[PDB]
């Protein structure tokens, strides 16, 4: 339907040939499905991972290496024909590191994006429509909606397809169009057409765009367009303009990227300078610049060596791993910061109904007045059986299945439950189960009236689908619902205006049927009803009504309670202004109390355990609900927020009690209280905010539209997969699983990512530092060159590659979830950690010179026993009579350097074994823990041996194999790096843990 906003309701209805309250006939759906196709869009797949490769070479750190490899090719064509074989190998050692990391990155990324899409596709989105098939609105797959059928949407819902509003059942309809038109505040909608057929979306005050959300109210509409013709689907791929930012921790690390890029950049030019006197030597050529271009390459190489090229990748990787490990538990991570941030969470604020609880509602208990006389009041309690929304069960007065329509009080009771209710019940033929439509609290009421069957209607001969709303319909046919004063959380009630059907149908005039939070409703009653009788509300009656509410609520079943009243003589229809939902409370006055219903909503299985684990991880769990304080505290005990016999005077507050404290007090209350009840949507947001003023990382969990502000306000918000679209829109993560536990797992995972970044940094820094202090300790002790350009690039590629990246795969620490949360203040590199760096870096630096020197000094059996005084070697062509028959060439020998390059690689692979934990022992956390690391250690350890024993290589890399006893040395000097950190780990484990 083109430009449906231009034509009236009748024009659109007729245009498709549909009856407004009936909807398309099965043959109209078959036919329309063909002419219009299904209501969906072309999915997104992944053939060429090319765009996922470009991103691997975009970070600052990799570009510097990208430049390095580039420059090392400028010297390739400016190299003399003698060692060209080693001039071209350089660029490929700077690229081979980059490329290997690129693979693990893009690969890891493709995995995440896949588990994600497999979780998003898992659950088909539903829609609510009227089809001629069934008298009551039925639930269908969203992708089955065709232009033409009547669709129903209410608060919380997500618009399934471009819809022309036919009717607005509430006094207002608001919509979150942000995703489309871009406007922030919810916009009002109407049913009148907008003449301008060119008008912009923002002027279509009668349409509802697919993918937007109902912020408030309920409305019936006819579908105009679906699938690709939606003003949402026409701008899909033609959009993709949601520029993915960068997680706080990422920027933190990439910041730390230049913070090292500056330092490293300096130590390099701090080498090209401390060797300006060597630019002219017999060794490095001789020319006035031929020696300068050399040490320029010792710099550029030490740079490439020092720079952590794996940092960007490993972070990117650990993140994709997070999304993946979460998707594995049916948690959709809508924002990469989530897991990370959840790591730092110190308080988990959580909605009760449908979040902590299951939102499986069923009225098990109900009561009306029985007899009133003086200070004596009696109620007729009843019990109802069946726990699902199935119309199967009985009403028992005293263990005896009772005929509800026998008690006049119950007739009304049911009348109200049916009339004052924006929800229905639908039967799923596929699943063979009765499903709710709308809010559980309300459908619960729907099933109750079906069980009550007060007008002894013949239902025994009705299909499972018809039996669903039979008795409800019967009651509707007896009263015309004029308009509805929709539900509002400030009044905590909802009413409905009705008049008799025909000329008859109990023609006592007009009525309003009210239902809501027992307190509010009971106070607005001046009369209790006794059967068809009516008597003035008195202290004793009120006292009694309330006490039984209190019992059921704080009792073992911890029932959710609701009061039912009717206004016997409403105002005149005209005397009522239906624009201000604030005026609604007064139209709900001079009420007559009819009865109360208590519903059960069992708490989720994993909530108790999950909370206990949060307690251990140093994480609080506040309950935020609109429900009665009593039923709240009761539940809080059941799920383990409060002890079973704990005094909770200062730790439980109603919205009112809370607003009664001065601000500074309200703030403090958030720090000790763990239960807020009968609190509004502004309250939850305020609570969370308070917690944040103490600079805490706060999370919020919910499912209701009342949780949206909080969810948005909180650092990380988590929506139930069963909840509302609006709640989900406001969240950083959805529990499709509905499993409360996953929240904790996410928290563990977020601490994991962090510790993995730490060890990755601790490794790369302690290591690359020993490399620099190996060279500066060389020039300072006067000893000959320790290494050469390619010899650096090699140690680089072999120590700062897969062995480092693998750290990102380190498992969670032994006490990760037993320490309190990481203070957001805590600095990246601890003061004690920087000693640890230099204390380890200093060893490997002086353990690599002590090895090349061992080839000269105490050169046991090694050809060239120079012994004492090695500091001087430049004075051999001038003072040979100082060395006994020693050829001045043993100083240019490749053997001392090979001893060094091997101790380097080896001591580093040993050091990586230290990076499986921060402060845990290599025995407490065995090296075999991270298998991925070992496989990498060995891939490198081996990759190095190919250089030492495969003819063409040791030539290019200017090295010479070692005796099986010289390796015993390489080890004898490397393996003790483990004992050093082990001591440093013992120090920080018995004096400085945090
Ligand atoms: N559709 C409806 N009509 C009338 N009253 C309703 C209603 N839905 C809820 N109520 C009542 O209004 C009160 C407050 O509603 P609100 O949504 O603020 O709390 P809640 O108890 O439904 C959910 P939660 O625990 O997730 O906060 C409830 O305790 C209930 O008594
Ligand atoms: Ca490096
Ligand atoms: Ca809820
Ligand atoms: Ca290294
Ligand atoms: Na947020």
């Amino acid at each position: 339907m083109e430009a449906a906003h231009s034509k009236s309701t009748e024009e659109c209805l007729a245009y498709f040939g549909v009856s407004e309250t009936t909807g398309l006939t099965p043959d109209q759906v078959k036919r329309h499905l063909e002419k219009y196709g299904h209501n969906e869009l072309p999915a997104e797949e992944g053939k060429s991972l090319w765009e996922l490769v470009i991103e691997q070479f975009e970070d600052l750190l990799v570009r510097i290496l990208l430049l390095a490899a580039c420059i090392s090719f400028v010297l390739a064509w400016f190299e003399e024909g003698e060692e060209t074989i080693t001039a071209f190998v350089e660029p490929f050692v700077i690229l081979l590191i980059l490329i290997a990391n690129a693979i693990v990155g893009v690969w890891q990324e493709r995995n995440a994006e896949n588990a994600i899409e497999a979780l998003k596709e898992y659950e088909p989105e539903m829609g609510k429509v009227y089809r001629a098939d069934r008298k009551s609105v039925q639930r269908i797959k969203a992708r089955d909606i065709v232009p033409g059928d009547i669709v129903e949407v209410a608060v919380g819902d997500k618009v399934p397809a471009d819809i022309r509003i036919l009717s607005i059942k509430s006094t207002t309809l608001r919509v979150d169009q942000s995703i489309l038109t871009g406007e922030s505040v919810s916009v009002i909608k109407h049913t009148e057409p907008v003449p301008d057929p060119r008008a912009v979306n923002q002027d279509k005050k009668n349409m509802l765009f697919s993918g937007t959300n109902i912020a408030a109210g309920k409305a019936l509409g006819i579908v105009a367009t679906t699938g690709v013709s939606t003003e949402i689907g026409k701008i899909r791929d033609q959009m993709a303009a949601t520029e993915q930012d960068k997680t706080p921790l990422q920027q933190k690390l990439d910041e730390f990227g230049e913070q090292l890029s500056k330092v490293i950049s300096l130590i390099c030019v701090a080498v090209w300078l401390i060797n300006i006197g060597h630019f002219n030597d017999p060794v490095h050529g001789g020319s006035w610049i031929r020696g300068a271009i050399y040490y320029f390459k010792i710099a550029v190489a030490l740079a490439v060596a020092a720079i952590p090229e794996g940092l960007p990748a490993v972070i990117t990787t650990c993140l994709a791993l997070g999304t993946r490990r979460m998707a594995k538990k049916n948690a959709i991570v809508r924002s990469l910061p989530s897991v990370e941030t959840l790591g730092c969470t110190s308080v988990i604020c959580s909605d009760k109904t449908g979040t902590l609880t299951t939102n499986q509602m069923s009225v098990c208990k109900m009561f009306i007045i029985d007899k009133v006389d003086g200070d004596f009041c009696s109620l007729n309690e009843f019990s109802i059986t069946g726990s699902t929304y199935a119309p199967e069960g009985e009403v028992l007065k005293n263990d005896k299945p009772i005929r509800s329509g026998q008690f006049d009080g119950l007739v009304e009771l049911a009348t109200i439950c049916a009339l004052c209710n924006d929800s229905s019940l639908d039967f799923n033929e596929t699943k063979g189960v009765y499903e709710k439509v709308g809010e559980a609290t309300e459908t619960a009421l729907t099933t109750l009236v079906e069980k009550m069957n007060v007008f002894n209607t013949e239902v025994r001969n009705l299909s499972k689908v018809e039996r669903a709303n039979a008795c409800n319909s019967v009651i509707r046919q007896l009263m015309k619902k004029e308009f509805t004063l929709e539900f509002s959380r400030d009044r905590k009630s909802m009413s409905v205006y009705c008049s008799p059907a025909k000329s008859s149908r109990a023609a006592v005039g007009n009525k309003m049927f009210v239902k809501g939070a027992p307190e509010g409703v009971i106070d607005r009653c001046n009369y209790v009803r006794v059967g068809t009788t009516r008597v003035p509300m008195t202290g004793p009656v009120k006292e009694k009504i309330l006490s039984v509410i209190k019992e059921w609520g704080t009792g073992r079943d911890t029932l959710r309670c609701l009061a039912l009243a009717t206004r016997d003589t409403p105002p005149k229809r005209e005397e009522m202004v239906l624009d201000d939902s604030s005026r609604f409370m007064e139209y709900e006055t001079d009420l007559t109390f009819v009865g109360v219903v208590g519903m059960l909503d069992p708490p989720r299985k994993e909530v108790m355990g999950s909370i206990q684990l949060c307690r251990d991880a140093g994480i609080r769990v506040i309950m935020i609900t609109g429900d009665n304080k009593g039923t709240a505290i009761a539940i809080c005990r059941r799920i383990g927020i409060f002890g079973e016999n704990e005094e909770v005077a200062d730790r439980a507050y109603t919205g009112r009690e809370f607003d009664d404290l001065p601000l500074a007090e309200q703030r403090e209350a958030c720090r000790r209280a763990c239960c807020f009840a009968r609190v509004e949507p502004s309250h939850k947001s305020k609570i969370v905010e308070y917690l944040q003023s103490y600079d805490e990382i706060t999370a919020m969990t919910g499912d209701g539209v009342n949780d949206a502000p909080a969810l948005k306000k909180a650092e990380i918000g988590i929506a139930m997969g069963s909840g509302t679209a609006v709640a989900k829109t406001a969240s950083e993560m959805v529990l499709a699983d509905d499993n409360f536990s996953t929240i904790v797992a996410a928290v563990e995972e977020g601490r994991a990512i962090y510790n993995n970044m730490k060890q990755f940094i601790r490794y790369l820094i302690s290591s690359n530092v020993g490399e620099v202090v190996c060279i500066f300790l060389t020039a300072a002790l006067g000893l000959p060159e320790a290494l050469i350009p390619v010899q650096l690039l090699w140690v680089n590629l072999v120590t700062d590659g897969l062995p480092a990246t693998a750290l990102g795969f380190n498992p969670p620490d032994l006490d990760i979830m037993d320490r309190p949360p990481r203070s957001p203040k805590e600095p990246l590199i601890s003061g004690w950690l920087f000693f640890r760096y230099m204390a380890i870096g200093g060893y490997v630096g002086a353990a690599t010179v002590g090895a090349a020197a061992w080839w000269f000094m105490y050169a046991e059996d090694g050809p060239g026993v120079t012994y004492h005084q090695l500091t001087h070697f430049m004075q051999c062509t001038e003072d040979h009579p100082h060395f006994e028959g020693l050829d001045c060439e043993i100083f240019e020998a490749p053997e001392p350097m090979t001893m060094a390059l091997s101790v380097l690689v080896t001591i580093e692979m040993c050091n990586a074994l230290n990076s499986l934990s921060e402060n845990q022992s290599l025995m407490r956390m065995p090296p075999w823990v991270n298998i991925w690391l070992l496989g990498s250690i060995c891939l490198s350890m081996s990759l190095h041996f190919l250089i030492l024993y495969v003819d063409p290589l040791p030539m290019i890399f200017k090295l010479k194999a070692l005796d099986l006893t010289q390796w015993l040395m390489v080890l004898k000097i490397s393996l003790p790096v483990i004992g050093l950190d082990e001591i440093l780990k013992f120090i920080a484990r018995n004096y400085l843990e945090g």
